């Protein structure tokens, strides 16, 4: 890689997020969205290193402060629409071509951390918060599907989540040291999901009625020893990290145990191997994975790159010296843009 380009929002505030759209087809735009302070920004990647910014949304509300975003797109027409979401606990989706808010999404009794859409069903929208919680909604119908957490849930702030290769499964985790596993494909989740679809306040007086998923499938404290911020699935394996400059690869129970047959008591975890870093020991630092998942890639509070071979390498530049706090890789994997504290934004190409 090499560093190609280099900008600076001038908010000045920290960029807490970027995704490449991975929904375009090849020779369309190639197309990220970045969001820092209230805004959420778009540009638009061109050969010879070129950044072209297309559109910005400001939020009406001065005080938000947006800490993710999320990429999906309308079934009937194939048109990408953008979920973005932070400190005031308000989904908002946004029609990329226009950049207005089409909708939004209350509920959480505190600030969204993590924003993901089904793998299969671009309506099904998966909120990660502060409130302990996390929120299944369906953007088709304007329903909240399903709330995980209570008792067994998460017992502090829920700081990332990610779905399986199917979505027939989430692993969440947090400030409790825990990562918790969901199912989705059980016959309550998946007949709840159909009753969704079907839901219309117009043609009935009763509000749809959400899930309370009170237990998850299976629970650990045994990988991380502090706050766990980033969780990502590896085929059946999980990724995570906390802010002991490692990222953990691991499996729930023993070495040969199937995680489909895992029964919720599953007391046994697996390390699979670990990649090992530095200077990355703060809260709030994301590693992303390209969309073959051929690549590993992490920033470091001190503006350094770690980029992994999952089937290590660091990319510097003297300009480049506050926290990335989030990377994202273009489909084809040949662009890794960063993200950081002092709003500026990073290209890197293969
Ligand atoms: C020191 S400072 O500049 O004043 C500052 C201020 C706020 C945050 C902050 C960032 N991000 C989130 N949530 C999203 C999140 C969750 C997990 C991993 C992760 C992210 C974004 C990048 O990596 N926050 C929720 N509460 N505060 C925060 C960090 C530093
Ligand atoms: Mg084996
Ligand atoms: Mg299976
Ligand atoms: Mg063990």
């Amino acid at each position: 890689f090499k560093c190609v380009n280099s900008l600076k929002e001038d908010h000045n505030q920290p960029l807490f997020g970027v995704q490449f759209n991975w929904h375009s087809k090849e020779g369309d735009p190639l197309v990220f969205a970045t969001v820092g302070s209230n805004r959420v920004t778009l540009y638009e990647c061109h050969s010879q290193g070129e950044i072209r910014l297309l559109q910005s949304y400001v939020d009406a509300d001065a005080d938000e402060n947006f800490y993710t975003c999320a990429w999906t797109y309308d079934s009937n027409t194939s048109h990408p629409l953008l979920a973005v979401a932070g400190s005031r606990g308000i989904i908002r989706i946004i029609n990329p071509i226009t950049m207005q808010c089409i909708k939004h999404y209350v509920g959480h009794g505190n600030a969204i951390n993590e924003l993901k859409f089904h793998p299969r069903d671009p309506n099904l929208l998966l909120s990660v918060s502060k409130d302990h919680a996390l929120r299944l909604w369906n953007i088709q119908t304007d329903t909240l599907v399903a709330i995980f957490g209570g008792v067994e849930g998460h017992r502090d702030e829920v700081l990332s989540a990610d779905y399986d290769l199917l979505g027939e499964k989430i692993m969440s985790c947090g400030m409790d040291h825990s990562l918790k596993l969901w199912r989705i494909n059980s016959k309550r989740m998946m007949n709840a999901i159909k009753e969704s679809y079907d839901y219309n306040p117009n043609k009935t007086n009763r509000p749809f009625i959400s899930q309370k998923i009170h237990f998850p499938d299976f629970s650990t404290r045994d990988i991380h020893r502090n706050y766990v911020d980033c969780v990502r699935w590896l085929g059946d394996l999980i990724l995570s990290k906390s802010c002991e400059n490692a990222i953990v690869c691991w499996k729930p129970g023993k070495m040969e145990d199937d995680i489909d047959k895992i029964k919720p008591s599953e007391s046994n975890v697996t390390i699979l191997g670990r990649f090992d870093y530095s200077q990355c020991d703060i809260w709030y630092m994301r590693f992303s994975m390209d969309f073959w998942q051929k690549m590993l890639a992490l920033g470091n509070q001190v503006g350094k790159l770690y980029v992994w071979d999952l089937e290590c390498t660091t990319l510097t530049h003297h300009k480049c010296g506050a926290a990335i706090r989030q990377t994202s890789f273009s489909r084809d994997s040949s662009i890794l843009i960063a993200v950081c504290d002092d709003a500026s934004i990073w290209r890197w190409d293969r």
